[PDB]
């Protein structure tokens, strides 16, 4: 809407207070005009019609329980926008400052969050498996990264290309979490998953096997469930990215870590310059090796480490 840019204050899903960019026109709307062509957050009102209503508030204060998921969806979209712009010189998900839209309170007891090809959508969870999913910065960044991928490599959401698609989202979700620097880790969704259970998460990049996901190509799922196991076989690529960054010895193969920033550069370059809709794991390895070569030279530690990592997870 047309209005004047203002700054509201509220509390997110985890009870933390934060400032949010709003727009004033009779009501204060969750519309951040400070980033690209805007970040807009909507209320789906427990229904499944999208996007729902642009979030409107009478007093620019967002401390109600019902406000929390909106506060976080709006704020974390901003953090993710900042990451891509500051770190990768990318303006929004399309590289041309596309408006970022999110709807919260999607359906009832909905234990998921997703990019639908046009916008972000967040369930509130059922309070047992999940609390409102926009509470997880890694979740927000994971799903916005699907938009980036759709505008770039366009990895088909099935089989190996789909698992790469998922891993890319886990990788950048995690790098955004580190960028925000609040309790960062190599786990996915820990902030909103199972409020009744401490120390768990949906997936682990450092040890995918913790939740029964493969950490080696020899253990890949080849059935038809989950679009050919896109959320399962992503563990193989997640483990490789973790190894590239942090190092380690995996099934007896040693990897020299090169750190998160260089991991981010290599994979962002792979995603935007080399990967295609049909890329498989072997082709991802080649793309990452070529990216690291472009960035650091063929004789670099960075290239050697990428090779070691993919070797360690059995991807040739
Ligand atoms: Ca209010
Ligand atoms: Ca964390
Ligand atoms: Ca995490
Ligand atoms: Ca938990
Ligand atoms: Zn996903």
């Amino acid at each position: 809407i047309t209005g004047t840019s203002t700054v509201g204050v509220g509390r997110g899903v985890l009870g933390d207070q934060k400032n949010i960019n709003t727009t004033y026109s009779t009501y204060y709307y969750l519309q951040d005009n400070t980033r690209g062509n805007g970040i807009f957050t909507y209320d789906a009102k427990y229904r499944t019609t999208l996007p729902g209503s642009l979030w409107a508030d009478a007093d620019n204060q967002f401390f109600a329980s019902y406000d929390a998921p909106a506060v976080d969806a709006h704020y974390y979209a901003g953090v993710t926008y900042d990451y891509y712009k500051n770190v990768h010189n990318r303006l929004s998900y399309d590289g041309n400052n596309a408006a970022i839209r999110s709807s919260v309170h999607y359906s009832q007891g909905y234990n998921n969050a997703f990019w639908n090809g046009s916008q972000m959508v967040y369930g509130d969870g059922d309070g047992q498996t999940f609390i409102p999913l926009s509470g997880g910065i890694d979740v927000v960044a994971h799903e916005l990264t699907h938009a980036v991928t759709d505008y770039t490599a366009g990895l088909i959401y099935q089989n190996e290309s789909g698992a790469i698609n998922e891993a890319i989202s886990d990788i950048f979700g995690t790098l955004v979490e580190f960028y925000a620097n609040k309790n960062p880790d190599w786990e996915i969704g820990e902030d909103v998953y199972t409020p009744g259970i401490s120390g768990d998460s949906l997936r682990s990049m450092s040890d995918p096997a913790k939740y029964g996901d493969p950490d080696h190509y020899s253990k890949r799922y080849t059935g038809t469930q989950d679009n050919g196991g896109v959320h399962i076989n992503s563990g193989i690529i997640n483990k490789a990215a973790y190894l590239i960054s942090q190092g380690g010895t995996h099934y007896g193969v040693s990897v020299v870590g090169i750190g998160r920033d260089k991991l981010g550069k290599i994979f962002y370059r792979a995603l935007t310059q080399y990967l295609t809709p049909t890329s498989n794991f072997s082709q991802l390895r080649a793309a990452a090796v070529q990216s690291a070569t472009d960035l650091y030279g063929s004789t670099s530690q960075e290239v050697a480490s990428v090779k070691q990592a993919f070797d360690a997870v059995g991807v040739k």
